[PDB]
């Protein structure tokens, strides 16, 4: 069996082996990639997303999130509290602010100390979830607005034709806006660029693994578990990796630096944090190894968790008993 201890792999793709995007997922399966739940992927340094980034400032940010914790230092949840339009000029000016900007720090695992110490007495402002791309059109290569969709993946294995579309999404951080520990929409993977910036903490959960991440965050959020059977997915709960530690559950950590790929794998929790102000784009994909996971993915029904137009189908073909609860959830 490859990666055994389910170690975060790092791929160094050549020119040539950027080209075939299906066939460079499946090699790095082929290494074990998905048994650590995160990937990293260095493009091959004849490659660019876009010739500069100089002129993304009037960009729009119509609903800043103010993220607001409770609770102790390494267990904590996050609500989001809606803030007033602005463009990315201004939130970048914001996020270098005196309240805002990055404290001195050594290096990455000093920065890391302080975050999980003094997270919970701040609330950064995050632009997550923007519709849109930075990807040049002319870039052929791992272009994130130009993959195969997951409905054509669907077809393409199962046979039926669903309605839906899948394009990517554009994230304004500062220091620390965070991520609350989540498994993909139905276990989809997804895929993460890093366009420019400061740098982004990952931690993961191995998918072999993922019931034990599940087991620790119903002791340690005991209301919300008794609210909701799949309540990670409102993607609320942060739990540090001191705690993880103290309670035996296996994970991962790396740090992601602009001009990096992460890929996600079905069923890998993950949770993290940026270092200072960034710009991120991300979307879910699926391949065939992917339709297993959906068939067996977890739902929030209790209403919470509010999802997009095209997740009704994935629900509607591969979990036909759950649909009319779930949908129940929707309406
Ligand atoms: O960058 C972020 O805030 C969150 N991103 C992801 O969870 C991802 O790419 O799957
Ligand atoms: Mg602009
Ligand atoms: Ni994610
Ligand atoms: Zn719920």
């Amino acid at each position: 069996a490859q990666n055994p201890n389910c170690n975060i792999m790092i791929f160094h793709p050549t020119k040539e082996e950027f080209n075939d995007f299906d066939k460079y997922i499946a090699y790095m399966e082929s290494q074990g990639a998905h048994r650590a739940g995160l990937a990293k992927i260095i493009p091959p340094k004849e490659w660019k997303a876009r010739e500069t980034y100089d002129n993304i400032s009037e960009i729009l940010i119509a609903t800043p999130l103010q993220q607001v914790a409770s609770g102790r230092a390494g267990v904590f949840t996050q609500y989001h509290k809606k803030k007033k339009a602005m463009t990315v000029g201004e939130y970048r000016h914001l996020a270098n602010s005196k309240k805002y900007q990055t404290p001195p720090h050594q290096n990455f695992e000093d920065l890391e100390r302080k975050y999980w110490k003094n997270r919970i007495y701040n609330s950064p402002i995050y632009g997550a979830d923007i519709s849109g791309s930075l990807f040049d059109e002319n870039t052929k290569q791992w272009n994130l607005g130009h993959l195969g969709t997951i409905q054509d993946l669907l077809e393409k294995e199962c046979g039926v034709v669903i309605e839906g579309v899948n394009t990517p999404y554009l994230y304004f951080g500062m220091w620390k806006t965070t991520f609350a520990w989540h498994t993909e929409d139905m276990d989809l993977y997804s895929i993460n660029y890093l366009h420019l910036g400061e740098p982004k903490t990952w931690y993961v959960v191995p998918p072999e693994h993922g019931q034990r991440l599940e087991r620790l965050a119903r002791e340690l959020f005991p209301g919300s578990s008794r609210g909701c059977g799949a309540f990670l997915r409102h993607k609320v709960a942060l739990i540090s990796p001191t705690v993880l530690k103290e309670n035996g559950i296996p994970f991962n950590r790396i740090t992601q630096e602009a001009g990096e790929f992460m890929v996600t794998f079905p069923y890998g929790y993950h949770a993290g944090f940026n270092h200072g102000f960034n710009c991120a784009e991300a979307i879910n994909f699926a391949t065939p190894r992917w339709i297993d996971y959906g068939k067996m993915a977890s739902q929030c029904s209790c209403g919470e968790a509010r999802v997009t137009f095209s997740m009704d189908a994935f629900v509607r073909i591969l979990q036909p008993e759950r649909y009319d609860l779930w949908k129940r959830g929707q309406d």
